[PDB]
């Protein structure tokens, strides 16, 4: 298990070479395993540093995880600077010893892709004339859960205000060290910036992150998301560039029997002009293609199964590594959501909903790796075979799904969502999205303010 430290998932192209040699030469399972974090993992490294820094890279004391980036906005001049934000941050806040891992994205609205409620830390960009102007800012959120203890919960980031762009750093710094600071010294379960927030308040802790920062924060200035989906196909960029963003189911990258996956990938690589963007999905966005090299570039990812047409519902679902490299794992997540969603597919084409989506996630422990804590429909696993069904999340994000039902197996979710989905498909309002709908319903309580009523 190592991990590199890739602000905003952009990797050259000539890093990826050296990544998928490693990878096939140096470790067991021999793939390349693109993380919900924008960056990748090799498995059962059997010199890794030295790989890493030939190419640039470098691997990770630090309670500091990968600082996402917004990977493909609809906007696609404003993601130049927002990865040159993404990239300083990351740099900045690289060596004090935090109580818990710090986790920083920087959002470009409409996109939630980089789930920013799972965070720490967000700079969301606000924009003028095609610039960025400045950020809003919003601190404590955090997914992972203990099962049976209600003193741990999931929580949704808060908004603290509006800075200009000037003041990035400094507020950065200064949520770092005043999380560092008031950070649970006792107990490392309460040790997250979502507990702190909640013992000292949000309103105490922004105070000292002005104080800190030598700011005076101004309202948050508006913004909204419509999806947190990737842009699975081929979308215009800037100047004569495309994106063509491919669908890769855990973003496992292997070669399968009649799909070489990675090496489709390395022969991409080798023609491709610019460079790879990991997104926030487990998926890879090959950016900056020429109109003219559109046809080279598909032509290869055609052959090589990379864009084999999969269902809305599988583009939008999700799930941790877990088994059979997780010592954590309770229940299988990764190899468990194919088959799955094989299942969730036929459902949604039984009740006529096969073009809708919900998003659905799958996390193999508590821990909440897979980002089930914020889906419409999470899984969370408890024991072999079994898992903690959750309703009541939403498409953009910000919203904890509650447990539903409580240590179940497949056929019983499966037999739960029959039911539900038929609901859904006969019931629901124009453009109503599943999880809103089980909550307008009545299906499911929403939890209206995690550290005090998430937990029936
Ligand atoms: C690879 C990935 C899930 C995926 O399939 O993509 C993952 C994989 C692993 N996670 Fe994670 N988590 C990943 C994103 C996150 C997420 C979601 C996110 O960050 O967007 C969270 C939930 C949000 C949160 O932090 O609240 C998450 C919360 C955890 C935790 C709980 C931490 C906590 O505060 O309690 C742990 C366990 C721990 O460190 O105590 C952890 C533990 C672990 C490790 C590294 C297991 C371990 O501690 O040894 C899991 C490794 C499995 C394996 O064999 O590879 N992981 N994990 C993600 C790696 C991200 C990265 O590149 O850094
Ligand atoms: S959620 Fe649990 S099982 Fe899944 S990858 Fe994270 S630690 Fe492992
Ligand atoms: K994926």
């Amino acid at each position: 298990l190592l991990r590199c430290r890739l602000p905003g998932g952009v990797i050259t192209t000539k890093q990826w070479q050296a990544i998928d040699k490693f990878a096939g030469e140096n470790t067991i399972y021999g793939s390349i395993r693109l993380t919900n974090r924008q960056t990748f993992q090799f498995h059962g490294i059997l010199p890794v540093h030295q790989m890493l820094h030939s190419v640039g890279l470098d691997a990770l004391n630090d309670m500091n995880r990968n600082v996402l980036c917004t990977s493909n906005p609809y906007e696609s001049q404003l993601h130049a600077e927002a990865y040159e934000w993404a990239k300083k941050i990351s740099e900045h806040l690289l060596p004090t010893y935090l109580p818990r891992k710090f986790k920083t994205t920087v959002v470009i609205p409409p996109q939630n892709d980089i789930d920013l409620h799972a965070n720490d830390m967000n700079f969301v960009a606000i924009a003028e004339n095609g610039k960025l102007v400045g950020f809003n800012l919003l601190v404590g959120g955090g997914l992972s859960i203990e099962h049976g203890n209600k003193k741990t919960y999931a929580r949704t980031a808060s908004e603290f205000g509006y800075l200009p762009l000037e003041h990035t750093l400094a507020v950065a710094e200064a949520v770092v060290t005043t999380q560092r600071d008031w950070g649970n010294r006792t107990d490392r379960k309460n040790a997250k910036t979502k507990y702190t927030l909640e013992r000292v308040g949000v309103e105490t802790f922004k105070a000292e992150v002005e104080r800190r920062a030598g700011i005076k924060f101004e309202p948050i200035r508006p913004y909204e998301f419509t999806g947190r989906g990737d842009r699975i196909g081929w979308v215009k960029g800037i100047d004569d560039n495309w994106h063509l963003t491919l669908f890769i189911e855990n973003g496992r990258i292997l070669d399968y029997p009649a799909r070489p996956l990675k090496t489709g990938l390395l022969e991409i690589a080798k023609i491709h002009k610019g460079d790879f963007r990991i997104t926030a999905n487990q998926n890879l966005i090959i950016a900056g293609v020429p109109e003219s090299e559109k046809a080279k570039i598909e032509k290869i990812a055609k052959e090589s199964g990379l864009m084999n047409a999969v269902t809305p519902q599988r583009e939008n679902s999700m799930a941790c590594v877990s088994f059979p490299t997780c010592p954590l794992a309770m229940a299988e997540a990764e190899r468990f959501l194919p088959s799955f969603i094989d299942n969730i597919d036929n459902l949604m084409a039984k009740h006529g909903v096969s073009d809708e989506h919900i998003v659905m996630r799958v996390t193999g422990c508590p821990n909440g790796c897979g980002r089930a804590m914020l889906a419409e429909v999470g899984l969370v696993g408890k024991a072999p075979g079994r898992y903690n069904l959750h309703l009541g999340g939403n498409r953009i994000g910000t919203r904890i799904p509650r447990m539903y039902k409580e240590n179940i197996t497949e056929p019983e979710i499966l037999a739960s969502l029959d039911e539900l989905i038929g609901r859904w498909a006969k019931e629901r309002e124009a453009g109503e999205g599943f999880g809103d709908f089980t909550v307008r319903a009545g299906i499911i309580r929403p939890v209206l303010d995690p550290a005090r009523d998430l937990w029936d």
